[PDB]
């Protein structure tokens, strides 16, 4: 296995200047012609010139048309195509070849493929190489000049990059169309789509140049009437983009693509965006609410990257943050100032918190830029994103609003046209702390550590208050645990935004601070504080670390009712569940482990419960909000504060403490339920697909949380409420029905019926798919054996798969029973995948990351199945090297 070390970066002997392909799609295969106009590079040394070109099929090659031979000239070895150097000319030539590749077989969808009835590409990250023969890295950047041709009824619509400047018929019913496309890029944005593809279009008039751009959006003909959302989402993108960085669009068109089959959301390639249709395509009668957040975030996203990754690119793979981090970072202000509800920045915290922070204490755990790799495909990971996009926005936290716009223009202006690295990011932002700082001698080296240290940051804190002086001091530390990667681990550059809650009033102390923790320990010392208040700290969640607040729960509670700052509210919160879940656990775990006849368990804090009930009564209180509040952390959360988590003991802490406070809430969960109906659910814009309301789908969401919550409670006659919610027009009503009809007699009629009504919409039957997945039935291994034998069967859509499999996994008291059965499946359905998408049966190993976290006899159970796996004699190299780092080997 081929090591690929970050340090080892160098320039290619090589340049290719031009591109220029002729794609002849027929019903068996595809034939690729490619001429690459080439040059020698002063880093030339006389070497072999070797081609990257996988699962290629060769019908000639040839250096200025001089048709090479094979073994004489040439080797391939279906990797790699080399060419003896005493045959590589000394300046500019022609390169050219005939390949022979199967769009139709490739299920691993990477390359040239077809989902259903579309023929699609995806090249990110080295793709490019099993379509044609080429250097396939970010720093060859050159000119593309495309052809594509095909049946004319099967392939009505053909598309690449570039301007259109030719259509033309060809004998035999076929047509082609030939796209140039000036602007120098790298391979992995190239892309084809040709399809029986429908569209909805607009033209978007930029906001100082005033350039013309016509937007388009193409499905399948069957979902065209979903098209519209997504259409006013790239509107929305580009005004945002505009608005605050000051960036307008410099193409003629932009195509936005949908298609069935994808491993991830979204493809950036340049004016011509490919979608997962299941972040491009909804309507309200056929999408659950989710949908129209996923849509609006992956729309933005893959239009940030044109600049963050298309117009400033890449100089190798190892700088993936900088184009990934970034355009999260900026999809997440714009959503943030498309919703304006204060959930959306807390979901992006309770993800990262949850799946990131388990990350990076598994033996995953990697830098946001790390240090090697094996496989490109297994480098795509919430570390490199989610982190990524936390360390790209606390340099707006660090910098302020105005003085970060300077620092990314700056990055923006140098940078535009070529590949960069993430020190071109650092650099630029340091020239705006300079000015900012008014000291040409400030710098961001120590910053620079965000990008190479792995594992989540600690950060615990002291105080004290001298009530004579009128003086507070809060004192912090910061550690971050040694691991595989560095024994000795630096202190980094922690911006802790705060504010100072008075406690009688519950008022701001002191204006809007950051403080600049450098150091692994500091005292901050506030004056004029005339009395000891409640810190608020991480407003906003100002750095990606543990954040050990040392409250007591009565502080928390004040925080939670009366401070200004959504995340530390949630996080007061979390914090006060958080102490009740890991001291329950421990009496749970110690009356198991002795074998006890009678036991105490300590109750939830009475004054806790007080304050939920106070926040939900409360008429001015956000309906999203308050649905956090109502919900135990993430599982996955827990998990981090756990040693040899026995979860069957963790169901039945998190039991205890929703039965304790239900037995006390529940009529008021229960009045909210009805309140809240006539507006959550209104339906005079059912029909207008342009009209989207997140606080109203807040409300919806506020709804379901309570009705699950009676729901497993038994509250008297909610079997009543659960089938009238059936009726709703809403999926994520009608879906939730469901799952919630779990703890009732009722739950297979509503299973037919709501199979019903998703069966003839492939997206809708997918989310149904995931709502059994995840529903909490002892017979939930009988019911899977069911989706896979009457819905799932052999379907290889990743959609399908993950949708079965996935929200399965996180059924705590299931998935893993102490039998092992349940990692026995889900193992069974990795090795299956593997064989024809190494990518998506990565994936699917999710649940195994957290294996050395679980008690010892769950461990046990999880390294077998790994063993297993790691066995497999057709193993792809994508999951061998995943489960050997996973495994620690
Ligand atoms: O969709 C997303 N991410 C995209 C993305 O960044 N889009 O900008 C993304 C991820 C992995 C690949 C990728 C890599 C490979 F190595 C492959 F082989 C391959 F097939 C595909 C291609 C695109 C989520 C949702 C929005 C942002 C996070
Ligand atoms: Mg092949
Ligand atoms: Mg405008
Ligand atoms: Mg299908
Ligand atoms: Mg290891
Ligand atoms: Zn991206």
């Amino acid at each position: 296995p081929k090591i690929h070390y970050r340090k080892d970066y160098k320039p290619s002997g090589f340049i290719i200047n031009q591109v220029t392909l002729n794609i002849n799609i027929h019903d068996q295969e595809t034939i690729v012609r490619s001429v690459l106009d080439m040059d020698i590079s002063k880093h030339n040394v006389g070497e072999d010139l070797v081609f990257d070109g996988v699962g290629l099929k060769i019908n000639e090659i040839s250096i200025n048309n001089k048709k090479l031979v094979e073994g004489e000239e040439y080797t391939y070895d279906n990797e790699f195509l080399t060419i003896f150097s005493k045959f590589v000319p000394k300046s500019k030539f022609a390169f050219s070849s005939e390949v022979i590749i199967h769009p139709e077989t490739n299920y691993a969808l990477t390359g040239l493929y077809k989902s259903k009835n579309i023929i699609v590409s995806q090249c990110e990250a080295t793709g490019f190489r099993r379509i044609t023969f080429f250097i396939d890295r970010p720093d060859m950047m050159a000119k593309y000049d495309v052809t594509v041709t095909a049946d004319k009824e099967k392939y009505p619509v053909l598309l690449s990059n570039g301007d259109k400047v030719n259509e033309f018929e060809i004998p035999g019913g076929r047509h082609g169309a030939r796209f140039n496309d000036p602007p120098l890029k790298p391979c992995y944005l190239f892309a084809v789509v040709a399809g029986d593809l429908k569209h909805l279009s607009a033209t978007y008039i930029t906001k100082y140049t005033k350039k013309k751009v016509e937007l388009y959006v193409f499905s399948e003909e069957k979902y065209v009437s979903k098209l519209q959302w997504a259409l006013e989402c790239l509107k929305k993108s580009m005004a945002f983009d505009e608005d605050y960085f000051g960036l307008e669009y410099d193409l003629s068109r932009l195509n936005l693509v949908a298609v069935s089959d994808f491993n991830v959301g979204a493809m950036e390639n340049k004016g011509l965006n490919i979608f997962n249709a299941n972040s491009l395509l909804a309507s309200k009668k056929n999408s659950i609410d989710f949908s129209y957040a996923r849509i609006l975030t992956v729309v933005g996203h893959e239009y940030f990257h044109q600049y963050t990754g298309n117009r400033v690119t890449l100089r190798d793979w190892f700088q993936l943050t900088l184009k990934e981090g970034l355009t999260v970072h900026r999809e997440n202000l714009f959503s943030e100032e498309m919703t304006k509800t204060v959930t959306t920045r807390l979901s992006h915290v309770d993800l990262l918190r949850s799946v990131q922070f388990l990350e990076d204490s598994s033996p995953l755990s990697h830098p946001i830029r790390p240090e090697s790799y094996v496989s490109m495909e297994n480098f795509y990971t919430t570390t490199v994103y989610d982190k990524g996009s936390e360390v790209m926005r606390m340099y707006l936290t660090i910098l302020g609003e105005e003085y970060y716009k300077k620092g990314f223009d700056i990055y923006i202006k140098k940078n535009d046209g070529n590949t960069a690295t993430c020190e071109d990011f650092n650099y630029a932002m340091e020239q705006a702390y300079k000015m900012k700082k008014a000291d040409n001698s400030a710098n961001l080296n120590q910053y620079l550590l965000w990008f190479s240290q792995s594992g989540t940051p600690h950060v615990s804190f002291k105080y004290n208050y001298d009530a004579e002086k009128k003086q507070y001091s809060i004192h912090v530390n910061q550690y971050t645990k040694p691991d595989e990667n560095q024994k000795e681990k630096k202190p980094l550059f922690i911006p802790i935004s705060v504010g100072l809650i008075n406690p009688e009033n519950g008022k701001e102390m002191i204006s809007q601070t950051t403080l600049e923790l450098t150091k692994e320990s500091d005292t901050f010392v506030f004056n004029n504080i005339a009395v000891k208040p409640i810190p608020s700290l991480f407003r906003g969640f100002s750095a990606p670390v543990y954040i050990e607040d040392q409250l007591t729960d009565e502080e928390r509670i004040l925080l939670l009712k009366y401070d200004s700052d959504a995340f530390v509210r949630y996080n007061s919160c979390t914090n006060i569940y958080m102490k009740q879940i890991l001291m329950n656990y421990n009496e749970f775990l110690k009356a198991k482990n002795e074998k006890l006849e009678s036991f105490q368990l300590t109750p939830v804090n009475a004054q806790f419960i007080d304050a939920i009930k106070y926040l939900l009564e409360d008429p001015h209180a956000d309906a999203g909000f308050k649905s956090y509040i109502v919900s135990l952390p993430q599982d996955r959360y827990i998990i981090n504060f756990v040693s040899n988590l026995d979860t069957d003991v963790l169901a039945d802490t998190k039991e205890y403490i929703y039965k304790q406070i239900g037995d006390k809430l529940n009529d008021v969960y229960y009045k909210m339920f009805k309140s809240l109906e006539a507006k959550a659910d209104d339906l005079t814009y059912f029909n207008d697909e342009s009209h989207v309301d997140f606080d109203q789908m807040n409300m919806r969401t506020l709804r379901n949380t309570l009705l699950s919550l009676l729901s497993k409670a038994q509250y008297p006659n909610i079997l009543n409420e659960i089938i009238e919610h059936s009726k709703s027009p809403y999926p994520s009503n009608w879906l939730t029905s469901l799952s919630v009809s779990a703890y009732f007699d009722k739950y297979f009629e509503l299973y037919d019926k709501t199979y019903k009504l998703s069966k003839d919409d492939e997206l809708l039957l997918q989310e149904w798919l995931k709502t059994v997945s995840r529903s909490d039935r002892k017979d939930i291994y009988e019911i899977l054996k069911k989706l896979e034998n009457e819905v799932l069967k052999d379907s290889k859509n990743p959609n399908d798969i993950r949708a079965v499999y996935l929200p399965f996994t996180n059924n705590l008291r299931r998935f893993h029973d102490i039998s092992g059965k349940g990692y026995k499946l889900i193992a069974e359905v990795i090795t299956k995948t593997d064989k024809f998408n190494p990518m998506v049966a990565t994936q699917l190993c999710e649940p195994f990351k957290l294996w050395n976290k679980l008690d010892t006899k769950r461990q046990e159970l999880m390294l077998n199945e790994m063993n297993t796996m790691l066995q497999e004699p057709q193993i792809s190299n994508n999951l061998k090297e995943y489960l050997l780092r996973l495994t620690n080997k």
